């Protein structure tokens, strides 16, 4: 369960990084 | 470009973590 | 500021993954 | 072993994000 939650958190961070890159 | 590549790398790690969790 | 915060989060996740691996 | 390696990668990514933020 913690591994899956971390994976979700990494997916979310990835989205944030893509928004940062585009801005 | 580095931000987007890191995002890809995080997405890949997330997949790896989900496989690790399931195993 | 966002990047520095993300970096902090990734470092904490790494710490947690190591603890998970240690048992 | 995989988890420890992922942790290492996330730590390097964090280092790089901080450098990107520093200019």
């Amino acid at each position: 369960g913690q591994l899956e939650e971390i994976a979700k958190q990494l997916q979310q961070i990835a989205w944030q990084l893509k928004k940062i890159a585009q801005g």
